[PDB]
Protein backbone atom coordinates (compact mmCIF):
# COMPACT_ATOMS: atom_id res chain seq x y z
CA UNK A 1 0.00 0.00 0.00
CA UNK A 2 0.99 3.65 -0.34
CA UNK A 3 1.39 5.44 2.96
CA UNK A 4 1.94 8.84 4.55
CA UNK A 5 4.30 8.95 7.53
CA UNK A 6 4.19 12.08 9.68
CA UNK A 7 7.48 12.64 11.48
CA UNK A 8 10.91 11.29 10.54
CA UNK A 9 12.40 11.02 13.99
CA UNK A 10 13.73 7.77 15.45
CA UNK A 11 10.37 6.11 14.79
CA UNK A 12 9.79 7.51 11.30
CA UNK A 13 13.18 6.54 9.87
CA UNK A 14 12.74 3.14 11.48
CA UNK A 15 9.35 2.56 9.85
CA UNK A 16 10.90 3.49 6.51
CA UNK A 17 13.73 0.95 6.84
CA UNK A 18 11.74 -2.00 8.20
CA UNK A 19 8.44 -1.37 6.47
CA UNK A 20 7.46 -2.87 3.14
CA UNK A 21 5.94 -0.07 1.07
CA UNK A 22 5.53 0.61 -2.65
CA UNK A 23 5.41 4.35 -2.01
CA UNK A 24 6.06 6.58 1.00
CA UNK A 25 5.08 10.23 1.47
CA UNK A 26 6.74 11.89 4.44
CA UNK A 27 6.23 15.21 6.20
CA UNK A 28 8.54 16.60 8.86
CA UNK A 29 9.01 20.28 9.70
CA UNK A 30 12.75 19.67 9.36
CA UNK A 31 14.29 18.74 6.02
CA UNK A 32 17.01 16.17 6.65
CA UNK A 33 18.10 14.25 3.55
CA UNK A 34 15.21 11.89 2.81
CA UNK A 35 16.06 8.40 1.53
CA UNK A 36 13.28 6.29 0.08
CA UNK A 37 10.54 8.82 0.79
CA UNK A 38 8.73 11.56 -1.11
CA UNK A 39 9.48 14.49 1.23
CA UNK A 40 6.44 16.79 1.03
CA UNK A 41 6.87 20.48 1.73
CA UNK A 42 3.29 21.48 2.42
CA UNK A 43 1.36 19.09 4.62
CA UNK A 44 -1.44 17.27 2.81
CA UNK A 45 -2.95 13.82 2.36
CA UNK A 46 -2.22 12.61 -1.20
CA UNK A 47 -5.14 10.80 -2.82
CA UNK A 48 -3.26 7.52 -3.22
CA UNK A 49 -2.41 7.23 0.50
CA UNK A 50 -4.37 4.36 2.05
CA UNK A 51 -2.86 4.76 5.51
CA UNK A 52 -1.48 7.66 7.47
CA UNK A 53 0.90 7.21 10.39
CA UNK A 54 1.56 9.87 12.97
CA UNK A 55 4.75 9.63 14.96
CA UNK A 56 5.78 13.26 15.30
CA UNK A 57 4.32 14.98 18.35
CA UNK A 58 1.05 15.67 20.22
CA UNK A 59 0.92 19.09 18.55
CA UNK A 60 1.06 17.38 15.15
CA UNK A 61 -1.84 15.13 16.12
CA UNK A 62 -3.80 18.28 16.94
CA UNK A 63 -2.72 20.23 13.83
CA UNK A 64 -3.65 17.65 11.17
CA UNK A 65 -6.20 15.36 12.81
CA UNK A 66 -9.05 17.39 11.35
CA UNK A 67 -7.70 17.20 7.80
CA UNK A 68 -6.65 13.53 8.02
CA UNK A 69 -10.16 12.47 9.06
CA UNK A 70 -11.73 13.93 5.89
CA UNK A 71 -9.86 11.26 3.93
CA UNK A 72 -10.93 7.54 3.92
CA UNK A 73 -7.73 6.13 5.38
CA UNK A 74 -6.49 4.07 8.30
CA UNK A 75 -5.18 6.60 10.82
CA UNK A 76 -2.47 5.36 13.21
CA UNK A 77 -1.76 7.60 16.21
CA UNK A 78 0.96 7.15 18.82
CA UNK A 79 1.44 10.61 20.37
CA UNK A 80 -1.71 9.98 22.43
CA UNK A 81 -0.58 12.35 25.18
CA UNK A 82 -2.42 14.97 23.10
CA UNK A 83 -5.71 13.39 24.10
CA UNK A 84 -5.10 14.34 27.76
CA UNK A 85 -6.55 17.68 26.59
CA UNK A 86 -10.32 17.57 27.21
CA UNK A 87 -11.08 20.17 24.52
CA UNK A 88 -9.06 18.48 21.78
CA UNK A 89 -10.44 15.03 22.63
CA UNK A 90 -14.02 16.22 22.28
CA UNK A 91 -13.23 17.85 18.94
CA UNK A 92 -11.42 14.78 17.57
CA UNK A 93 -14.07 12.09 18.09
CA UNK A 94 -16.59 14.58 16.80
CA UNK A 95 -14.81 14.75 13.46
CA UNK A 96 -14.51 10.96 13.61
CA UNK A 97 -18.23 10.16 13.71
CA UNK A 98 -18.58 12.12 10.49
CA UNK A 99 -15.26 10.78 9.22
CA UNK A 100 -14.88 8.05 6.56
CA UNK A 101 -11.60 7.14 8.28
CA UNK A 102 -10.61 4.51 10.84
CA UNK A 103 -8.35 5.17 13.82
CA UNK A 104 -5.86 2.73 15.27
CA UNK A 105 -4.22 3.24 18.67
CA UNK A 106 -1.36 0.72 18.88
CA UNK A 107 -0.23 -0.26 22.38
CA UNK A 108 3.11 1.49 21.89
CA UNK A 109 5.56 1.09 24.75
CA UNK A 110 3.22 -1.03 26.92
CA UNK A 111 1.05 -4.10 26.53
CA UNK A 112 -2.07 -5.63 28.02
CA UNK A 113 -4.31 -3.28 26.11
CA UNK A 114 -6.00 -6.29 24.53
CA UNK A 115 -7.67 -7.36 27.78
CA UNK A 116 -8.07 -3.79 29.00
CA UNK A 117 -10.03 -3.08 25.80
CA UNK A 118 -12.22 -6.16 26.20
CA UNK A 119 -13.20 -5.44 29.82
CA UNK A 120 -13.05 -1.62 29.69
CA UNK A 121 -16.60 -0.97 30.90
CA UNK A 122 -15.89 -2.99 34.06
CA UNK A 123 -12.62 -1.30 35.01
CA UNK A 124 -12.72 0.30 38.44
CA UNK A 125 -9.28 1.91 38.17
CA UNK A 126 -5.89 1.73 36.53
CA UNK A 127 -2.59 2.56 38.23
CA UNK A 128 0.39 3.08 35.95
CA UNK A 129 3.76 3.43 37.61
CA UNK A 130 6.93 4.36 35.76
CA UNK A 131 10.22 3.64 37.48
CA UNK A 132 13.14 5.49 35.91
CA UNK A 133 16.81 5.58 36.97
CA UNK A 134 17.66 8.75 38.97
CA UNK A 135 20.28 9.62 36.36
CA UNK A 136 17.64 10.07 33.66
CA UNK A 137 16.17 12.86 35.80
CA UNK A 138 19.40 14.54 36.81
CA UNK A 139 18.94 13.31 40.36
CA UNK A 140 21.26 11.54 42.76
CA UNK A 141 19.38 9.44 45.32
CA UNK A 142 19.96 6.77 47.96
CA UNK A 143 16.46 5.28 47.78
CA UNK A 144 13.27 5.25 45.67
CA UNK A 145 11.53 8.58 45.53
CA UNK A 146 8.20 9.51 44.02
CA UNK A 147 8.74 12.53 41.76
CA UNK A 148 5.10 12.74 40.70
CA UNK A 149 1.59 11.46 41.33
CA UNK A 150 -1.79 12.50 39.97
CA UNK A 151 -3.95 12.53 36.84
CA UNK A 152 -2.87 11.97 33.25
CA UNK A 153 -3.72 15.57 32.41
CA UNK A 154 -1.30 16.93 35.02
CA UNK A 155 1.43 14.41 34.29
CA UNK A 156 1.54 15.65 30.72
CA UNK A 157 1.81 19.29 31.78
CA UNK A 158 4.96 18.56 33.80
CA UNK A 159 6.28 15.75 31.62
CA UNK A 160 5.89 16.76 27.95
CA UNK A 161 7.88 13.54 27.28
CA UNK A 162 5.99 10.28 27.87
CA UNK A 163 2.49 10.29 29.39
CA UNK A 164 1.48 8.64 26.13
CA UNK A 165 1.02 5.22 27.67
CA UNK A 166 -1.30 6.53 30.34
CA UNK A 167 -3.24 8.54 27.72
CA UNK A 168 -3.98 5.59 25.47
CA UNK A 169 -5.14 3.83 28.65
CA UNK A 170 -7.24 6.86 29.59
CA UNK A 171 -8.75 6.81 26.10
CA UNK A 172 -9.86 3.25 26.79
CA UNK A 173 -11.31 3.30 30.32
CA UNK A 174 -11.80 7.03 30.81
CA UNK A 175 -9.26 9.49 32.18
CA UNK A 176 -10.88 9.90 35.58
CA UNK A 177 -10.00 6.21 36.21
CA UNK A 178 -6.26 6.46 35.67
CA UNK A 179 -3.68 7.39 38.32
CA UNK A 180 -0.05 8.00 37.29
CA UNK A 181 3.04 7.60 39.45
CA UNK A 182 6.58 8.45 38.29
CA UNK A 183 9.26 6.96 40.56
CA UNK A 184 13.04 7.50 40.58
CA UNK A 185 14.83 4.41 41.87
CA UNK A 186 18.65 4.47 42.24
CA UNK A 187 18.61 0.66 42.01
CA UNK A 188 17.12 0.84 38.51
CA UNK A 189 19.35 0.38 35.48
CA UNK A 190 16.58 0.88 32.92
CA UNK A 191 12.98 2.19 32.65
CA UNK A 192 10.01 0.07 33.76
CA UNK A 193 6.25 0.27 33.37
CA UNK A 194 3.83 -1.42 35.72
CA UNK A 195 0.15 -1.34 34.84
CA UNK A 196 -2.20 -2.48 37.62
CA UNK A 197 -5.81 -2.99 36.62
CA UNK A 198 -8.69 -3.49 39.00
CA UNK A 199 -12.09 -4.48 37.61
CA UNK A 200 -15.27 -6.45 38.21
CA UNK A 201 -13.99 -9.19 35.89
CA UNK A 202 -10.61 -9.70 37.56
CA UNK A 203 -7.32 -7.98 38.36
CA UNK A 204 -4.41 -7.69 35.95
CA UNK A 205 -0.76 -6.74 36.37
CA UNK A 206 1.46 -5.97 33.38
CA UNK A 207 5.16 -5.33 33.92
CA UNK A 208 7.14 -3.90 31.00
CA UNK A 209 10.95 -3.76 30.95
CA UNK A 210 12.01 -2.42 27.56
CA UNK A 211 15.77 -2.77 27.03
CA UNK A 212 11.55 3.16 21.40
CA UNK A 213 11.77 -0.11 19.49
CA UNK A 214 8.65 -1.68 20.99
CA UNK A 215 6.51 1.17 19.65
CA UNK A 216 8.04 0.80 16.19
CA UNK A 217 7.22 -2.91 15.98
CA UNK A 218 3.85 -2.08 17.51
CA UNK A 219 3.13 0.17 14.48
CA UNK A 220 4.52 -2.38 12.01
CA UNK A 221 2.34 -5.12 13.47
CA UNK A 222 -0.70 -2.90 13.03
CA UNK A 223 0.19 -2.25 9.39
CA UNK A 224 0.95 -5.91 8.79
CA UNK A 225 -2.39 -6.78 10.40
CA UNK A 226 -4.31 -4.66 7.92
CA UNK A 227 -3.20 -7.09 5.22
CA UNK A 228 -3.07 -10.37 7.18
CA UNK A 229 -5.15 -13.54 7.51
CA UNK A 230 -3.79 -14.39 10.99
CA UNK A 231 -4.71 -11.83 13.64
CA UNK A 232 -3.66 -12.12 17.27
CA UNK A 233 -4.82 -10.01 20.21
CA UNK B 1 -24.06 -8.94 10.59
CA UNK B 2 -25.32 -12.52 10.39
CA UNK B 3 -23.18 -15.00 12.26
CA UNK B 4 -22.64 -18.70 12.91
CA UNK B 5 -21.78 -19.69 16.48
CA UNK B 6 -20.37 -23.17 16.99
CA UNK B 7 -21.06 -24.44 20.50
CA UNK B 8 -23.77 -23.29 22.90
CA UNK B 9 -21.98 -23.91 26.16
CA UNK B 10 -21.33 -21.21 28.75
CA UNK B 11 -19.59 -19.10 26.10
CA UNK B 12 -22.10 -19.66 23.29
CA UNK B 13 -25.20 -18.77 25.29
CA UNK B 14 -23.32 -15.76 26.62
CA UNK B 15 -22.44 -14.50 23.14
CA UNK B 16 -26.09 -14.85 22.18
CA UNK B 17 -27.32 -12.75 25.12
CA UNK B 18 -24.72 -9.96 24.99
CA UNK B 19 -24.09 -9.86 21.27
CA UNK B 20 -25.93 -7.60 18.86
CA UNK B 21 -26.89 -9.72 15.86
CA UNK B 22 -29.60 -9.54 13.20
CA UNK B 23 -29.42 -13.31 12.70
CA UNK B 24 -27.71 -16.18 14.51
CA UNK B 25 -27.12 -19.72 13.24
CA UNK B 26 -26.00 -22.14 15.93
CA UNK B 27 -24.67 -25.69 15.87
CA UNK B 28 -24.16 -27.84 18.94
CA UNK B 29 -24.18 -31.64 19.02
CA UNK B 30 -26.70 -31.37 21.86
CA UNK B 31 -30.16 -29.91 21.28
CA UNK B 32 -31.08 -27.84 24.33
CA UNK B 33 -33.97 -25.43 23.75
CA UNK B 34 -32.52 -22.67 21.57
CA UNK B 35 -33.67 -19.10 22.22
CA UNK B 36 -32.86 -16.45 19.65
CA UNK B 37 -30.88 -18.78 17.39
CA UNK B 38 -31.53 -20.85 14.28
CA UNK B 39 -30.47 -24.27 15.62
CA UNK B 40 -28.99 -26.15 12.65
CA UNK B 41 -29.09 -29.92 12.61
CA UNK B 42 -26.44 -30.67 10.01
CA UNK B 43 -23.29 -28.61 10.32
CA UNK B 44 -22.78 -26.17 7.46
CA UNK B 45 -21.83 -22.56 6.75
CA UNK B 46 -24.94 -20.71 5.47
CA UNK B 47 -24.20 -18.30 2.63
CA UNK B 48 -25.34 -15.22 4.56
CA UNK B 49 -22.93 -15.82 7.48
CA UNK B 50 -20.22 -13.15 7.47
CA UNK B 51 -18.50 -14.44 10.60
CA UNK B 52 -18.12 -17.82 12.21
CA UNK B 53 -17.28 -18.24 15.88
CA UNK B 54 -15.95 -21.45 17.36
CA UNK B 55 -16.35 -21.97 21.07
CA UNK B 56 -17.10 -25.68 21.30
CA UNK B 57 -14.00 -27.85 21.60
CA UNK B 58 -10.59 -28.58 20.01
CA UNK B 59 -12.17 -31.53 18.19
CA UNK B 60 -14.72 -29.15 16.66
CA UNK B 61 -11.94 -26.88 15.45
CA UNK B 62 -10.42 -29.90 13.73
CA UNK B 63 -13.71 -31.25 12.33
CA UNK B 64 -14.94 -28.08 10.59
CA UNK B 65 -11.84 -25.94 10.05
CA UNK B 66 -11.43 -27.31 6.54
CA UNK B 67 -15.01 -26.50 5.53
CA UNK B 68 -15.11 -23.10 7.26
CA UNK B 69 -12.02 -21.93 5.37
CA UNK B 70 -13.66 -22.51 1.97
CA UNK B 71 -16.08 -19.69 2.84
CA UNK B 72 -15.03 -15.96 2.78
CA UNK B 73 -15.73 -15.24 6.44
CA UNK B 74 -14.01 -13.99 9.57
CA UNK B 75 -13.12 -17.11 11.53
CA UNK B 76 -12.80 -16.70 15.32
CA UNK B 77 -11.14 -19.59 17.17
CA UNK B 78 -10.74 -19.99 20.92
CA UNK B 79 -10.19 -23.73 21.47
CA UNK B 80 -6.57 -23.23 20.37
CA UNK B 81 -5.37 -26.24 22.37
CA UNK B 82 -6.13 -28.15 19.15
CA UNK B 83 -3.16 -26.48 17.52
CA UNK B 84 -0.78 -28.25 19.94
CA UNK B 85 -1.14 -31.09 17.42
CA UNK B 86 1.69 -30.72 14.87
CA UNK B 87 -0.20 -32.59 12.14
CA UNK B 88 -3.42 -30.58 12.45
CA UNK B 89 -1.55 -27.27 12.61
CA UNK B 90 0.28 -27.98 9.37
CA UNK B 91 -2.98 -28.93 7.67
CA UNK B 92 -4.85 -25.85 8.92
CA UNK B 93 -2.53 -23.07 7.74
CA UNK B 94 -2.23 -24.95 4.48
CA UNK B 95 -5.96 -24.59 3.86
CA UNK B 96 -5.63 -20.97 4.99
CA UNK B 97 -3.17 -19.83 2.32
CA UNK B 98 -5.66 -21.01 -0.27
CA UNK B 99 -8.57 -19.78 1.85
CA UNK B 100 -10.59 -16.60 1.16
CA UNK B 101 -11.18 -16.43 4.92
CA UNK B 102 -9.52 -14.52 7.76
CA UNK B 103 -8.67 -16.04 11.14
CA UNK B 104 -8.83 -14.23 14.46
CA UNK B 105 -7.24 -15.62 17.63
CA UNK B 106 -8.59 -13.51 20.52
CA UNK B 107 -6.46 -13.43 23.67
CA UNK B 108 -9.09 -15.37 25.61
CA UNK B 109 -8.34 -15.84 29.29
CA UNK B 110 -4.97 -14.00 29.20
CA UNK B 111 -3.62 -10.71 27.94
CA UNK B 112 -0.37 -9.22 26.71
CA UNK B 113 -0.71 -10.86 23.33
CA UNK B 114 -0.59 -7.42 21.73
CA UNK B 115 3.09 -6.90 22.57
CA UNK B 116 3.92 -10.58 22.22
CA UNK B 117 2.56 -10.39 18.66
CA UNK B 118 4.55 -7.26 17.84
CA UNK B 119 7.90 -8.62 19.06
CA UNK B 120 7.30 -12.32 18.29
CA UNK B 121 10.38 -12.84 16.10
CA UNK B 122 12.60 -11.63 18.94
CA UNK B 123 11.15 -13.81 21.69
CA UNK B 124 13.72 -16.08 23.30
CA UNK B 125 11.21 -17.95 25.48
CA UNK B 126 7.86 -17.78 27.19
CA UNK B 127 7.06 -19.28 30.59
CA UNK B 128 3.39 -19.62 31.45
CA UNK B 129 2.56 -20.66 34.98
CA UNK B 130 -0.95 -21.50 36.16
CA UNK B 131 -1.56 -21.51 39.89
CA UNK B 132 -4.78 -23.28 40.84
CA UNK B 133 -6.24 -23.97 44.31
CA UNK B 134 -5.54 -27.57 45.48
CA UNK B 135 -9.28 -28.13 45.79
CA UNK B 136 -9.80 -27.72 42.04
CA UNK B 137 -7.51 -30.74 41.57
CA UNK B 138 -8.90 -32.92 44.33
CA UNK B 139 -5.73 -32.42 46.33
CA UNK B 140 -5.10 -31.46 49.93
CA UNK B 141 -1.73 -29.76 50.42
CA UNK B 142 0.25 -27.79 52.99
CA UNK B 143 2.43 -25.95 50.47
CA UNK B 144 2.76 -25.14 46.76
CA UNK B 145 3.39 -28.16 44.61
CA UNK B 146 4.17 -28.39 40.93
CA UNK B 147 1.76 -30.90 39.37
CA UNK B 148 3.17 -30.51 35.86
CA UNK B 149 5.96 -29.03 33.77
CA UNK B 150 6.88 -29.40 30.11
CA UNK B 151 5.78 -28.54 26.58
CA UNK B 152 2.37 -27.34 25.43
CA UNK B 153 1.86 -30.57 23.51
CA UNK B 154 2.26 -32.70 26.64
CA UNK B 155 0.27 -30.38 28.88
CA UNK B 156 -2.72 -30.84 26.58
CA UNK B 157 -2.43 -34.63 26.65
CA UNK B 158 -2.73 -34.68 30.45
CA UNK B 159 -4.96 -31.63 30.79
CA UNK B 160 -7.68 -31.78 28.11
CA UNK B 161 -9.09 -28.72 29.94
CA UNK B 162 -7.13 -25.48 29.51
CA UNK B 163 -3.78 -25.45 27.68
CA UNK B 164 -5.52 -23.05 25.32
CA UNK B 165 -3.68 -20.00 26.60
CA UNK B 166 -0.30 -21.60 26.09
CA UNK B 167 -1.35 -22.79 22.61
CA UNK B 168 -2.34 -19.37 21.32
CA UNK B 169 1.04 -18.22 22.68
CA UNK B 170 2.75 -21.14 20.96
CA UNK B 171 0.97 -20.20 17.73
CA UNK B 172 2.57 -16.77 18.02
CA UNK B 173 6.20 -17.42 18.97
CA UNK B 174 6.51 -21.09 18.08
CA UNK B 175 5.75 -24.04 20.35
CA UNK B 176 9.35 -24.99 21.01
CA UNK B 177 9.69 -21.63 22.84
CA UNK B 178 6.93 -22.15 25.38
CA UNK B 179 7.30 -23.88 28.76
CA UNK B 180 4.19 -24.64 30.85
CA UNK B 181 4.00 -25.03 34.62
CA UNK B 182 0.82 -25.98 36.51
CA UNK B 183 1.09 -25.29 40.26
CA UNK B 184 -1.29 -26.22 43.09
CA UNK B 185 -1.08 -23.67 45.91
CA UNK B 186 -3.15 -24.20 49.09
CA UNK B 187 -2.91 -20.45 49.74
CA UNK B 188 -4.74 -19.73 46.47
CA UNK B 189 -8.43 -18.87 46.52
CA UNK B 190 -8.76 -18.52 42.74
CA UNK B 191 -6.88 -19.36 39.50
CA UNK B 192 -3.96 -17.23 38.29
CA UNK B 193 -1.95 -16.95 35.09
CA UNK B 194 1.55 -15.56 34.95
CA UNK B 195 3.13 -15.07 31.55
CA UNK B 196 6.86 -14.30 31.60
CA UNK B 197 8.37 -13.22 28.31
CA UNK B 198 12.06 -12.94 27.57
CA UNK B 199 13.18 -11.33 24.32
CA UNK B 200 15.82 -9.21 22.61
CA UNK B 201 13.50 -6.19 22.82
CA UNK B 202 12.77 -6.40 26.55
CA UNK B 203 11.18 -8.59 29.22
CA UNK B 204 7.48 -8.65 30.00
CA UNK B 205 5.44 -10.04 32.89
CA UNK B 206 1.66 -10.39 32.69
CA UNK B 207 -0.28 -11.51 35.76
CA UNK B 208 -3.93 -12.48 35.27
CA UNK B 209 -6.33 -13.01 38.18
CA UNK B 210 -9.76 -13.70 36.72
CA UNK B 211 -12.47 -13.64 39.41
CA UNK B 212 -14.86 -17.77 31.54
CA UNK B 213 -16.15 -14.20 31.28
CA UNK B 214 -12.88 -12.67 30.07
CA UNK B 215 -12.90 -14.94 27.01
CA UNK B 216 -16.50 -14.00 26.23
CA UNK B 217 -15.77 -10.26 26.27
CA UNK B 218 -12.59 -11.05 24.36
CA UNK B 219 -14.73 -12.51 21.53
CA UNK B 220 -17.25 -9.65 21.70
CA UNK B 221 -14.48 -7.07 21.45
CA UNK B 222 -13.18 -8.82 18.35
CA UNK B 223 -16.63 -8.77 16.76
CA UNK B 224 -17.18 -5.17 17.78
CA UNK B 225 -13.78 -4.32 16.31
CA UNK B 226 -14.74 -5.65 12.90
CA UNK B 227 -17.28 -2.83 12.69
CA UNK B 228 -15.49 -0.07 14.64
CA UNK B 229 -13.61 3.15 13.89
CA UNK B 230 -11.65 3.10 17.18
CA UNK B 231 -9.29 0.14 17.48
CA UNK B 232 -7.08 -0.46 20.51
CA UNK B 233 -4.29 -3.02 20.89
N1 LIG C 1 2.33 5.72 22.47
C1 LIG C 1 3.53 5.23 22.82
O1 LIG C 1 3.67 4.18 23.44
C2 LIG C 1 4.76 6.08 22.40
C3 LIG C 1 6.07 5.64 22.71
C4 LIG C 1 7.21 6.40 22.33
C5 LIG C 1 7.04 7.61 21.64
N2 LIG C 1 5.72 8.07 21.32
C6 LIG C 1 5.49 9.37 20.61
O2 LIG C 1 6.30 9.47 19.39
C7 LIG C 1 6.76 10.87 19.28
C8 LIG C 1 8.25 10.87 19.11
O3 LIG C 1 8.66 10.09 18.00
P1 LIG C 1 10.23 9.85 17.80
O4 LIG C 1 10.68 8.84 18.79
O5 LIG C 1 10.49 9.62 16.36
O6 LIG C 1 10.85 11.29 18.24
P2 LIG C 1 11.71 12.45 17.55
O7 LIG C 1 11.59 13.68 18.37
O8 LIG C 1 13.07 11.92 17.27
O9 LIG C 1 10.94 12.66 16.13
C9 LIG C 1 9.91 13.66 15.96
C10 LIG C 1 10.00 14.25 14.55
O10 LIG C 1 8.68 14.78 14.13
C11 LIG C 1 8.86 16.17 13.68
N3 LIG C 1 7.69 17.03 14.06
C12 LIG C 1 7.41 17.58 15.30
N4 LIG C 1 6.24 18.27 15.22
C13 LIG C 1 5.87 18.13 13.98
C14 LIG C 1 4.70 18.70 13.50
N5 LIG C 1 3.90 19.43 14.28
N6 LIG C 1 4.41 18.48 12.18
C15 LIG C 1 5.26 17.73 11.40
N7 LIG C 1 6.40 17.19 11.93
C16 LIG C 1 6.70 17.40 13.24
C17 LIG C 1 10.18 16.65 14.28
O11 LIG C 1 10.87 17.56 13.40
C18 LIG C 1 10.99 15.40 14.51
O12 LIG C 1 11.94 15.22 13.43
C19 LIG C 1 6.42 11.59 20.55
O13 LIG C 1 5.47 12.64 20.30
C20 LIG C 1 5.84 10.56 21.48
O14 LIG C 1 4.68 11.09 22.15
C21 LIG C 1 4.58 7.30 21.71
N1 LIG D 1 -8.59 -19.52 24.45
C1 LIG D 1 -9.01 -19.24 25.69
O1 LIG D 1 -8.50 -18.37 26.39
C2 LIG D 1 -10.19 -20.11 26.22
C3 LIG D 1 -10.71 -19.88 27.52
C4 LIG D 1 -11.79 -20.66 28.02
C5 LIG D 1 -12.35 -21.67 27.23
N2 LIG D 1 -11.83 -21.91 25.91
C6 LIG D 1 -12.38 -23.00 25.03
O2 LIG D 1 -13.83 -22.93 24.92
C7 LIG D 1 -14.36 -24.30 24.92
C8 LIG D 1 -15.41 -24.43 25.98
O3 LIG D 1 -16.44 -23.47 25.81
P1 LIG D 1 -17.54 -23.36 26.97
O4 LIG D 1 -16.95 -22.64 28.12
O5 LIG D 1 -18.80 -22.86 26.38
O6 LIG D 1 -17.73 -24.91 27.40
P2 LIG D 1 -18.93 -25.99 27.42
O7 LIG D 1 -18.34 -27.35 27.55
O8 LIG D 1 -19.93 -25.56 28.43
O9 LIG D 1 -19.58 -25.81 25.93
C9 LIG D 1 -19.18 -26.64 24.82
C10 LIG D 1 -20.39 -26.92 23.94
O10 LIG D 1 -19.96 -27.21 22.55
C11 LIG D 1 -20.57 -28.48 22.13
N3 LIG D 1 -19.64 -29.28 21.26
C12 LIG D 1 -18.55 -30.04 21.65
N4 LIG D 1 -17.96 -30.57 20.55
C13 LIG D 1 -18.69 -30.14 19.55
C14 LIG D 1 -18.40 -30.47 18.24
N5 LIG D 1 -17.38 -31.26 17.92
N6 LIG D 1 -19.22 -29.95 17.28
C15 LIG D 1 -20.28 -29.14 17.64
N7 LIG D 1 -20.52 -28.85 18.96
C16 LIG D 1 -19.70 -29.36 19.93
C17 LIG D 1 -20.96 -29.21 23.41
O11 LIG D 1 -22.17 -29.98 23.23
C18 LIG D 1 -21.16 -28.13 24.44
O12 LIG D 1 -22.56 -27.82 24.58
C19 LIG D 1 -13.23 -25.24 25.25
O13 LIG D 1 -12.95 -26.11 24.14
C20 LIG D 1 -12.04 -24.38 25.57
O14 LIG D 1 -10.86 -24.91 24.95
C21 LIG D 1 -10.75 -21.12 25.42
Amino acid sequence: MTVLIIGMGNIGKKLVELGNFEKIYAYDRISKDIPGVVRLDEFQVPSDVSTVVECASPEAVKEYSLQILKNPVNYIIISTSAFADEVFRERFFSELKNSPARVFFPSGAIGGLDVLSSIKDFVKNVRIETIKPPKSLGLDLKGKTVVFEGSVEEASKLFPRNINVASTIGLIVGFEKVKVTIVADPAMDHNIHIVRISSAIGNYEFKIENISMLTVYSILRTLRNLESKIIFG
